[PDB]
């Protein structure tokens, strides 16, 4: 098929839009899907050199991180579970001082591959603190291109129709990283897209599994964490499960890796599992968004059943507006639509 022939290896693509292509966010997402980018589950977008979301970051030392998290990781042989210990609130200044202190700072290395090895060898030692899930934005108010606080996708129909805001989902979160802080394997809530911008600092490294092969990763995880799988139908949404690339290779789980540098965007795609770690002191901004293609994913998303993860978006408004011919069938539990993960979103048609 046409869609199966684009990005058949499902490798992470990188894009360098001109400023004109960059100005319309939804349109460029459809463009990159027209090139097959979504099949990897993760794409890099390098914005125009001339583009900046903020003039400088010297004025945020006193910004409050209300709920920094000490990440205690337990496990062996490439399989781990991360436990969160909430610490007292601290300022960015205080967090940076700890991040760069001898106790916590990035180790010496040459090739990225050496640091990656250090991460997987040491992630259960000297537990770091992640300044995670901070409500806010570092964008200056007048930036209209790729502004994470107002992307103007159809996800906006949630708030527009019901008034409902979901922090970190249709509002932005900031993430202040230090060396060895991690994000465990997950797809987004409701299997949405996400956008992730690295404002400043040391890199953030990513792993991704193609959406068309996500079930393979799920089978592995349920097998190796049989307890969790008994207790929750979607325990990866707890964002506690870490799995090394050597473990993925040993069991034939397809994946790709990429390192995100300061001033680059990463896009995750519906049902794209991703995980990664920070190289050192840094700050990223993230939120979710949608396209028309997402609607079927939202209908079919398998949600956390154990109440640990509470985020649930009502799909009824999307099905009525965009799938009127299937609405009554869907309400009756008889909509057997199957997702073809290779297809690009319909807005991509013009390309
Ligand atoms: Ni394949
Ligand atoms: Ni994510
Ligand atoms: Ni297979
Ligand atoms: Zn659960």
């Amino acid at each position: 098929s046409e869609s199966e022939t684009l990005n058949p290896s499902a490798r992470i693509m990188t894009f360098y839009p001109t400023m004109e292509e960059f100005r319309n966010f939804s349109r460029y997402i459809a463009y990159i899907e027209s090139q097959g980018a979504h099949r990897a589950g993760l794409a890099k977008v390098v914005p125009p050199k001339e583009w900046k979301p903020r003039a400088s970051y010297d004025d945020i030392d006193d910004l409050v991180i209300p709920a920094p998290i000490q990440q205690l990781v337990t496990g062996q042989s490439g399989l781990f579970t991360q436990y969160n210990i909430q610490k007292k609130a601290m300022t960015v200044r205080e967090f940076r001082k700890i991040a760069n202190s001898d106790k916590y700072c990035t180790p010496r290395y040459s090739e990225f591959e050496e640091l990656e090895r250090k991460y997987w060898k040491n992630l259960t030692f000297n537990p770091p603190i992640y300044g995670a899930d901070v409500n806010g934005t570092l964008y200056e108010k007048h930036v209209d291109e790729w502004n994470i606080g107002r992307l103007r996708t159809i996800l906006d129909l949630v708030e527009k129709e019901s008034g409902i805001t979901i922090e970190g989902v249709n509002t932005p979160y900031l993430y202040f990283g230090m060396w060895k802080t991690s994000f465990a394997w997950h797809t987004e809530d409701m299997d949405l897209y996400s956008i992730n911008y690295l404002h400043f600092g040391e890199p953030k490294s990513w792993y991704s599994v193609p959406p068309e092969h996500g079930k393979r990763l799920e089978r592995l995880a349920k097998g190796f964490f049989p307890g969790s799988a008994q207790s929750c139908e979607a325990f990866l949404r707890h964002k506690m499960t870490l799995i090394s690339p050597l473990m993925l290779k040993k069991y034939g789980i397809p994946f790709d890796k990429v390192t995100q540098e300061a001033g680059e965007f990463m896009i995750t795609f519906p049902y794209g599992y991703h995980a990664g770690f920070n190289h050192g002191f840094n700050c990223a901004e993230s939120t979710n968004f949608a396209t028309r293609r997402w609607i079927e994913y939202g209908k079919q998303a398998v949600l956390c059943s154990c109440r640990k993860d509470m985020v649930k978006i009502s799909m009824d408004v999307f099905v009525r507006k965009f799938q009127p011919e299937r609405y009554k069938l869907w309400k009756a539990g008889k909509d057997n639509t199957v997702i073809d993960h290779t297809l690009p979103t319909p807005e991509a048609a013009e390309f």
